[PDB]
């Protein structure tokens, strides 16, 4: 009931203006009648024109009531108060009747007041219908009882059918007027709610975009920006933190730790690329060409050491940082269509990663290139990596590069009734045509197809009842009367059958009649049939007139309703209906007469003005209703696009099995008893690389991304891509090791397209080493304002070890995975032993 109040207060300006215009019209009707009463009814003046002028003063008082704040609270009461007064005046004016007035004048007083109460007063259905019928029945009762004999069965039935028509038109007019207003208010409410939901989801999509891309990239496909300082950090001691701590608690610690990193990164105003497990590597100087990149990178790197001690002293941990800095040229951009993220690729990045591996815990490690951009603002210490770690495999490729360490510091025109935007107006014309075309179901009472059904039905019952009274008078009728009525009846039943078939769409329909049914729904053909349909009651009356006219009171009284019937078919243009009513529903009677003559001209002018005005008001109600519909549809198609974009970019960050949980809790955590991770890197790209070469790399990843869309790889969800390496995981959503089999086929299919893609290259084939290991892994979502899904653990780090110790297009596998891979029947070869941290020399078999 609160929304009904909300409907009423929003629609109140319409009701207030509608009531005010009724006040103007009734006073105008009272004034014009008084002038006519003053000239042709001079026999009794003070008893006839004084109520007219007194009621005119009442309208001014009622107009004064409108501005009052009390009227806004009880506008229904004021309309009810006027209704009784206008009822009393018309019945009193009918009470009296060169001293006699024709009834057609009184009938207009009954008709015009009835239309005002039903349509332009916004009173309830039960009150308006009961008051209208009670006023009508008392109008007829007073007329029959108080008739004059000095001047002037089936006759009584004719009066009821005539009054039956106006009430039928009146309730039809008011119900649809109510239906459009309620529908327009609702669709406006949905539109304003859709718009509010659009802003909250447009920001959500931007937040999803910012989770994989920086702000500057999001403004709008690769770059060759040089002089870029690359950070690298490692959580030395995560393996200790890995054991004897719960998964949710574990991801909580890193969420605060990386969140602390994210905050200080914002303080450093640098860019964070991604967090590879415990590693946190971030770039400076790209894509924005910042010149202080080295000094910021040193600052956050030392800040990370400062942050970890604060982090250690808060939740009581024992961990440190191994920071590595190397500046130089770098490549930036996006690879892939799914799980695509901003990343940096160069030999500098690997050396920057290598520098982090050559660092010492709690110390920032820098390159010689970085030292060139560093002044004495910090302390310089010799790197001393050669004697710290000996001549190890990691230290072989330093290639004589000296290194250093750092410790700290309403569009409708009033006249023509058209939409101001011509494109909207054109769509409005074809709306009924396309509504039939799409076969849209009848949703509400304001549907254009349903609206036509009742308009045709109302034109039916009005035409028969109006014609019934005319035939009751004759009970020889002229042949023109029978022929017109039969043709009108023949047209009416076919038009009614068209309306029901346009709504109900019976199974007897075929394509042939559908084409013409759509054809009829067009603007011009509907006006061609509609104008005749509207005029059908009008020609019914004028079919019964002959040369023996000199009969006149009945035809005039019946013609009062034929012009009244013209308010029906609201879908048709109001100007055509209003003009046709003047020319074909009122015109034929006016020149037929050519004081009774002066009275009829005044009577029809008042009715035509009311008919013209009501057609004006209900047309803009219909036009504004369609405006509300198209805006709601326009907002619904804009909310679905944002729905698709936000969901797709959510899939760009987290897989399916994570979206539901993030809808329940702000943090995600899960441990895995058995989990396989795939690492696939490209070697000969460096030989191919010399930005122009990386475009070929992008389509290669896009070809790899097409492997994920295959129905047989729905259990595999990639994690991310770093450099030329592709990281995929199988078993997160979980034969006990069926995920591994799909993962192995993914790696095999991975080189299959690699060899297939090499066929399109000129004298250059690509390379792909794949590592494989399965076991316990922990995953989770990192960040609050920037989401990030990644998996880390012993199996992940050992998986990357297998790519580093990799060979040509050959799937390196661990002993643990070989325990279950060779059982099924996979043909596997042996290679030997490689260096593995945490397990010593590892027995590595191969595909």
């Amino acid at each position: 009931v609160n929304l009904e109040e909300a409907c009423l207060e929003r629609c109140f300006p319409q009701t207030q203006r509608r009531f005010r215009y009724a006040l103007f019209y009734i006073g105008f009707a009272c004034l014009l009648w008084s002038i006519y009463f003053a000239v042709h009814m001079r026999s009794r003046l003070i008893v006839m024109v004084a109520p007219a002028l007194c009621f005119l003063l009442v309208c001014v008082g009622f107009f004064l009531f409108t501005f009052t704040k009390l009227y806004a609270r009880h506008y229904a009461w004021t309309s009810l108060a006027l209704t009784l007064l206008v009822f009393a005046l018309t019945l009193a004016a009918q009470f009296q009747v060169d001293t006699c007035l024709s009834q057609v004048g009184s009938f207009s007083m009954c008709i015009e007041v009835l239309f005002l109460l039903y349509t332009v007063m916004h009173l309830p259905l039960y009150l308006s219908l009961c008051l209208g019928v009670a006023y009508s029945v008392l109008f007829e009762t007073f007329g029959y009882h108080f008739r004059d004999e000095a001047c002037f069965h089936w006759e009584l039935l004719s009066r009821g059918l005539l009054h039956g028509c106006i009430h039928a038109i009146g309730v039809h007019l008011f119900v649809m007027s109510q239906v459009r207003s309620r529908s327009t208010f609702l669709k406006v409410g949905q539109s304003i709610m859709h718009g509010k939901d659009l802003e909250v989801e447009k920001a959500l999509k931007e937040r999803m975009i910012h989770s994989v891309m920086p702000r500057i990239i999001a403004d709008d496909k690769m770059q060759q920006i040089e002089e870029v300082s690359i950070l690298f950090a490692d959580i030395v001691g995560f393996t200790k933190m890995s054991a004897n701590k719960s998964a949710h608690a574990l991801v909580g610690l890193l969420n605060d730790l990386f969140g602390r990193f994210d905050r200080l990164c914002e303080e450093t105003k640098c860019e964070k690329i991604s967090t590879l497990g415990d590693c946190y590597y971030c770039v400076a100087g790209c894509p924005e060409p910042r010149a202080d990149h080295a000094y910021c990178c040193i600052e956050m790197g030392l800040g990370m050491i400062k942050a970890i001690e604060q982090f250690c002293q808060e939740k009581k941990e024992m961990v440190n940082m191994r920071v590595g800095v190397h500046t130089g040229t770098v490549l930036c951009g996006i690879l892939g269509m799914r799980r695509f993220k901003f990343d940096v690729w160069s030999n500098d990045v690997n050396l920057a990663n290598l520098m982090e591996q050559l660092g010492v815990a709690g110390k920032v490690h820098i390159s010689e290139a970085t030292a060139k951009y560093l002044d004495d603002r910090y302390e310089m210490e010799d790197g001393k990596v050669i004697e710290r770690l000996g001549q190890s495999v990691v230290a072989d490729q330093l290639k004589g590069l000296k290194t250093y360490l750092i410790s700290g510091q309403p569009p409708i025109n009033q006249f023509s009734l058209n939409f101001l935007d011509q494109e909207l107006e054109r769509s409005y014309r074809t709306s009924y045509q396309e509504e039939v075309i799409k076969n849209s179901p009848v949703k509400t009472f304001a549907s254009p197809t349903f609206s036509s059904l009742l308009d045709v039905f109302l034109s039916t019952t009005v035409f028969l009842t109006l014609s019934t009274t005319c035939f009751l008078k004759y009970e020889p009728p002229p042949p023109a009367a029978l022929a017109v009525f039969s043709a009108a009846l023949l047209l009416e039943v076919l038009s009614l059958a068209v309306s029901i078939r346009m709504v109900f769409f019976l199974e007897d329909v075929m394509a042939c009649t559908k084409r013409l049914l759509e054809w009829i729904a067009g603007w011009l053909p509907r006006h061609c049939i509609g104008a005749i349909l509207v005029s059908l009651p009008a020609l019914a009356v004028y079919s019964h007139v002959t040369s023996e006219y000199e009969f006149p009171v009945f035809t005039g009284s019946a013609a009062l309703i034929a012009v009244v019937h013209y308010c029906n078919f609201c879908q048709l243009s109001s100007w055509m209906r209003s003009s046709l009513a003047t020319v074909v529903g009122a015109g034929p009677l006016l020149l037929l007469y050519v004081l009774i003559g002066q009275e009829v001209v005044l009577v029809f002018f008042l009715l035509l003005l009311l008919v013209w005005f009501l057609n004006r008001e209900f047309e803009v109600s219909y036009r504004l209703h369609y405006h509300g519909d198209v805006e709601a549809d326009l907002h619904r198609t804009k909310i679905q696009s944002m729905r698709d974009q936000a969901d797709w970019l959510l899939r760009n960050i987290i897989p399916y099995h994570v979206a539901e949980q993030l809808k329940v809790s702000q943090t995600y955590s899960k441990n895995h008893d058995s989990g396989g991770v795939i690492f696939a890197s490209i070697v000969n790209f460096s030989e191919f690389y010399e930005k122009e070469c990386y475009r070929v790399l992008n389509e290669l990843i896009g070809d790899f991304d097409e492997l994920l869309s295959k129905p047989d790889y729905s259990s595999i969800e990639k994690i991310k891509t770093i450099g030329a390496t592709y990281m995929a995981a199988s078993g997160l959503n979980t034969h006990p090791q069926e995920h591994l089999q799909i993962l192995f086929e993914f790696a095999k299919e991975m080189m299959r397209v690699v060899d297939d893609f090499n066929n399109n290259m000129l004298w250059f084939n690509f390379k792909l080493r794949v590592g494989f290991n399965h076991g316990p892994l922990t995953a989770g979502v990192i960040g609050t304002t920037k989401l990030l899904y990644d998996i880390w653990g012993d199996t992940v780090n050992i998986a990357s070890r297998m790519d580093t110790t990799g060979v040509e297009c050959r799937i390196q596998v661990s002993e643990e995975s070989y325990r279950v891979l060779s059982k099924m029947g996979y043909d596997f070869d042996y290679r030997g032993t490689v260096n593995v941290k945490g397990k010593g020399q590892m027995k590595t078999y191969l595909y």
